[PDB]
């Protein structure tokens, strides 16, 4: 009676076999046929899940062999002028995606507020035509595994033209491509499609405000065009924006997400305006892995369905954020496990919560209840933690007080030399430890970490750092000592093209119980007289790289890791490690959709920083790395954390990101990135980089340093670019 539904599934397949096919494809490993036949191996076995799952409209048309926005640039003829000489076919495809010898790839930007990346669209003087027939293909194979439950889906014109670059006219150029979406639409319901899901997630976030007529246009355009079209205007990752007036688009379908837009979608049907229409309720979570809330979902089903005129049961968002099944994590915890659930768990779970609103019974539903409520029970969840009324959340000494203290114990240079944390890695065939002992694997990274220490005390860096060599997640190392923290046998999620990422999960409250990064800090110390930093990561980028709790608030669990990160610091601090750098590199990632969510989020941020790092002598000097952009926005918030120093990356900018700082007339220590980890620098070249934010700010509060880590780096280059980094801080020092 109750359909359910779902708006995508992962492309990894449950070991990876995606990555592993399409990888071998670019080494010449694989041939065309053996490309699209283990494609077409996956999709039909993605087709058959979801239809045993039950089903009532299975999404057709977000598999991909690296993007979906890709998919449509290519399908569109929106390809790169530099490529416009190519054929078009896979190698072009995978050329855009990856660059050829002779062009560079298309860049790439983030989906949303998601770990996912999508391929940016360049447009041009191209004419937007039909080049294949790629949508419609994979909806016709569809047919034949699951028929008239196929359900066509793709991402709408309004959204793709939003997510290029090099529109000059929106209007237009979203215009220029309503034909083709005509075309590809009349051929899917040709062919038998009746609800076609189209998605515009521009329309939970603030920018979508502009475009609320463009929707009426666009939409109105499909219902005249494909009368015989159910349209399902596809939503996600937050609220409807403007819901009363979107309310009044001419389609069947609204998909709005109740997990991340709950009281803004939820306020936005009590008016009844969505009475006339059919809704697709987001009720499970799409981006996180924890078994759902029956009893909350079920109440909140009935509130919707009495609110519109038919109800369809989905996830908030597609699957492609989530791993495939814990049916294969046998390291786990039977009342986590049956706690929580991966892309095929949350098809069972769409199922059963639309045969419970229908009044069917089944005995699964309160035994899921009750799996669920063991998770909240468990005494992981009940951990005693420290009191945070006897935590300090100020240092004793102001910045300026503490500055001179550690200048007295410090005498570092001006403008100190020194680099972000991390060094290149060669080895990881090393670490197999495979079976090796401990006294091995210690002892082999404890030699390649004096190399490392004596090369920096070559090129006379005045600010030591041991390598990292022995991390391979800035998140999962500590993940790994912290309580309340897991890693996953087979959790692996798409994060862009063949890249695939394994989230930590965050299960329990998180407690420290012992050193996590004393040793290796403490063994670089010993054998220099230079300063050695050690390198921790904040509670924002823990938690926005993990798949965190959603049982509690944001700022409580911000809070329990700071306290970890605190005792942790405390352990360093003890055994002499006089400056300690806390890197946030997720902050951006992490800032809410919606910027009136942002100050609370920051807020939430700053607090558990202080939390971290406030507990420490005034001569210890806490440095924070942030490889980010836009500081103009988190500036205050930045000011707030009162770090000692703060690192930057200035060489994109040629060190005009000191903007922000100028006009805040920032009072704190700066740590200067002036040179582009990423891509060999010129000593004239690094000098202007230095001297640019010298402008307005004194010299006495900066520091010379890399961009970012250098683990992405070749050893050779890596030295190379030192020398010039240590020459171009010297010499501009003798000018006085
Ligand atoms: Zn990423
Ligand atoms: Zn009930
Ligand atoms: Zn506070």
């Amino acid at each position: 009676m109750t359909k359910v539904s779902s708006l995508g599934y992962p492309r990894l397949g449950e070991n990876r076999e995606w990555k592993k096919l399409i990888e071998a494809y670019w080494a010449g490993k694989v041939s065309k046929n053996d490309l699209f036949a283990g494609a077409k191996e996956l999709r039909l076995d993605f087709l058959k899940k979801q239809l045993n799952a039950g089903l009532d409209l299975i999404p057709v048309g977000d598999f991909s062999l690296y993007d979906h926005i890709l998919d449509l640039s290519v399908q569109f003829n929106i390809i790169p002028k530099r490529f416009a000489k190519e054929p078009i076919d896979i190698d072009l495809y995978f050329a855009i995606a990856r660059g050829n010898k002779e062009n560079v790839a298309s860049s790439m930007k983030k989906w949303f507020n998601t770990n996912y990346h999508y391929i940016v669209p360049e447009w041009s003087k191209q004419r937007p035509k039909l080049n294949n027939n790629r949508l419609l293909d994979l909806y016709l194979e569809a047919r034949e595994v699951v028929g008239d439950k196929a359900k066509p889906v793709i991402t709408g014109p309004i959204t793709y033209v939003a997510l290029s670059t090099g529109v000059e006219d929106f209007t237009a150029a979203v215009k220029s491509l309503l034909p083709l979406y005509k075309q590809v639409f009349t051929e899917l319901v040709k062919a038998g499609a009746s609800y076609i899901q189209v998605d515009e997630p521009i329309f939970v976030t603030d920018e979508g405000k502009d475009y609320l007529q463009a929707a009426k246009a666009v939409y109105a355009y499909f219902a005249k065009e494909v009368p015989d079209a159910k349209f399902i205007f596809q939503t996600y990752f937050e609220g409807l924006i403007d819901s009363q007036v979107l309310s009044q688009l001419p389609v069947d379908a609204f998909g709005l997400d109740f997990v991340y837009g709950l009281e803004e979608n939820l306020e936005a049907i009590k008016t009844g305006a969505f009475k006339g229409k059919e809704i697709f309720a987001g009720v499970i979570d799409g981006r996180n892995i924890w078994s759902s809330d029956f009893v909350k979902t079920s109440a909140l089903l009935e509130t919707i369905e009495e609110q519109s005129a038919a109800l369809t049961i989905q996830p908030s968002c597609s699957l492609l954020h989530v791993p495939v099944t814990t049916k294969n994590e046998t390291d786990l915890d039977p009342v986590l496990r049956n706690g929580l659930a991966f892309a095929d768990e949350k098809l069972t779970e769409v199922k059963r919560l639309a045969e419970h609103l229908d009044g069917r019974e089944d005995p699964a539903y309160d035994l899921h209840i009750a799996h669920f409520d063991a998770l909240q029970a468990a005494d992981f969840r009940n951990v005693k933690l420290e009191d945070l009324s006897r935590v300090a959340t100020k240092r004793p000494s102001d910045f300026a007080k503490r500055r001179d203290i550690q200048q007295e114990k410090l005498h570092l240079p001006l403008l100190p030399t020194t680099t972000i944390g991390s060094f290149p890695q060669s080895i990881r065939r090393t670490r197999a430890w495979g079976d090796i002992s401990d006294a091995e694997y210690k002892q082999f990274i404890q030699a390649e970490i004096e190399r490392w220490i004596r090369i920096q005390e070559d090129l006379d860096l005045d600010v030591l750092v041991h390598g990292e060599f022995e991390r391979v997640d800035m998140v999962e190392f500590f993940g790994q000592k912290l309580a309340g923290f897991t890693t996953t046998k087979f959790g692996w999620v798409q994060s862009y093209g063949s890249r695939a990422v394994k989230p930590p999960i965050i299960y329990g409250d998180v407690q420290h119980l012992e050193p996590i990064t004393v040793e290796e800090t403490v063994y670089a110390q010993s054998l220099t007289d230079r300063p050695v930093k050690g390198m921790l990561t904040g509670p924002i980028t823990i938690t926005n790289w993990s798949f965190e709790r959603t049982d509690i608030p944001r700022d409580q669990l911000f809070n329990q890791i700071g306290l970890a990160i605190k005792d942790e610091i405390k352990l360093l601090e003890n055994a002499g490690i006089a400056i300690i750098q806390v890197d946030e590199a997720a902050l951006r990632e992490g800032l809410p959709l919606r910027k009136s969510k942002q100050k609370a989020y920051l807020d939430d941020a700053v607090h558990a920083f202080h939390i971290a790092t406030s507990s420490v002598k005034d001569e210890t000097q806490i440095h924070t790395h942030m490889c980010y952009s836009k500081f103009d926005e988190i500036i205050d918030a930045i000011r707030a954390l009162d770090a000692d120093v703060i690192s930057i990356e200035t060489s994109r900018s040629h060190g005009d990101i000191i903007e922000s700082f100028e006009t805040a007339v920032y009072p704190l220590g700066i740590g200067l990135g002036v040179y582009d980890i990423h891509s060999v620098p010129t000593k004239e070249e690094v000098v202007a980089n230095i001297e640019r934010p010298l402008r307005q700010l004194s010299p006495t509060q900066f520091w010379v340093n890399p961009d970012c880590g250098l683990k992405t780096r070749q050893e050779p280059e890596t030295i190379a670019a030192l020398k010039v980094l240590v020459a171009a801080t010297k010499e501009v020092r003798q000018k006085l």
